């Protein structure tokens, strides 16, 4: 009679309609746990994630809002698309849980950067994080805080972005992974589109290196692996900084910073045949152009496309797809509540 049943997957309840089966456990983390499972309607496997009272408190509402609204103005391959949006309560005093459901993918980027990839998967998944990005800009969104545990791949190197970027305070055991923002973003400078381009350098030299460029406790720490590679960026830069910004960064030992031989050697790439020596180069040229501190000398979205490491892969189709309620302020959990609760059930 039912349309829904529970069952306890690790240490959640999950309660979701009958025509999902078999959920296994996949992740955990910020907002969400997560299951596979079989949709017995679609006959494909499924990822369903569960977000547990979304209103409890603003950082939770306004991100679930967020992207509950922004998921419909966007359509492309390589951004996330829901097949299914639920929750078990049945009315908006009863509500507490939304279900997402999309395709069920194979892994996750993180996994793959563990991987040693040839050029062609490499220079294709870039290529699609690419893709992404401009799809999102295209929209009016900037991202801002793209990083490979939010972006997950198939056996086929097909490739989806799940979130939407930044817009805080957590009480729980959750944090934040910082180590993928640009410096406009560390330093609170305000930012243009090429901003999620340094993310993409962040990944791409990942892959290469097989270590986070650029950790840290907090963005201090981080401040300082940046300029102890790419060196003490130039006083054009400076004057973008806001007053007290500028004077901390001003003041922190001045590094000369590494060549990109350096940072990212020979040993690190495929170069045994002349194709691989080529592209090797090329890797290393794109990085050393989206590797760069001021924005304005950070190559652009459309110019990395066009780049020759990533060209190859190139079509109409893909990079320019036509694009398409509101950002919203400050609400009372009881306000947030009803605004996700109605844009559940449209
Ligand atoms: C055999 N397959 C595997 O091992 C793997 C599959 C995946 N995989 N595939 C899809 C997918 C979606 C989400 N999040 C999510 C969701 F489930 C539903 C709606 C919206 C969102 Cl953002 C997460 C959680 O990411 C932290 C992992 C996911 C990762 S490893």
């Amino acid at each position: 009679d039912n349309q829904f049943y529970s069952v306890e997957v690790g240490d959640s309840t999950f309660t979701v309609l009958k025509r999902y089966q078999n959920l296994k456990p996949i992740g955990s983390g910020a907002q969400g746990i997560v299951c596979a499972a079989y949709d017995a309607v679609l006959d494909r496997n499924v990822a369903i994630k569960k977000l547990s009272r979304p209103f409890q408190n603003q950082t939770h509402a306004k991100r679930a809002y967020r992207e509950l609204v922004l998921m419909k103005c966007v359509n492309h391959k390589n951004i996330i698309s829901l097949l299914n949006v639920f929750t078990p309560q049945k009315t908006l005093e009863e509500f507490q849980d939304v279900y997402l459901v999309m395709e069920l993918m194979d892994a996750n980027l993180c996994q793959v950067i563990q991987m040693e990839l040839d050029h062609e998967r490499m220079s294709y998944l870039l290529y699609q994080m690419l893709c992404g990005i401009k799809h999102l800009h295209s929209a009016g969104i900037i991202h801002r805080d793209l990083k490979p545990s939010n972006i997950v791949v198939k056996s086929d190197c097909t490739l989806k972005i799940l979130d939407f970027g930044l817009a805080s305070f957590m009480m729980t055991p959750y944090v934040v992974t910082r180590y993928y923002r640009a410096p406009e973003v560390i330093l609170g400078m305000g930012y243009k589109e090429n901003v999620d381009i340094w993310s993409v350098g962040c990944i791409m030299g990942e892959m290469v290196r097989h270590k986070i460029l650029f950790p840290g406790r907090d963005y201090i720490d981080q401040w300082n692996k940046v300029i102890e590679q790419l060196g003490t960026p130039c006083p054009e830069f400076m004057k973008k900084l806001q007053p007290t910004v500028r004077n901390y960064v001003e003041n922190r030992p001045k590094y000369a910073g590494l060549t990109f031989p350096k940072l990212f050697p020979d040993s690190l790439f495929p170069a045994d045949s002349e194709h691989n020596k080529l592209k090797a180069s090329q890797a290393r040229d794109l990085l050393s152009k989206m590797l760069v501190i001021d924005p304005a000398k950070r190559i652009s979205v459309d110019d990395a496309l066009q780049h020759p490491y990533i060209n190859v892969w190139y079509d109409p189709a893909e990079v320019e797809a036509p694009p398409p309620q509101l950002d919203e302020r400050e609400h009372t959990i009881e306000e947030w509540k009803e605004l996700i609760y109605k844009e559940v059930m449209n």
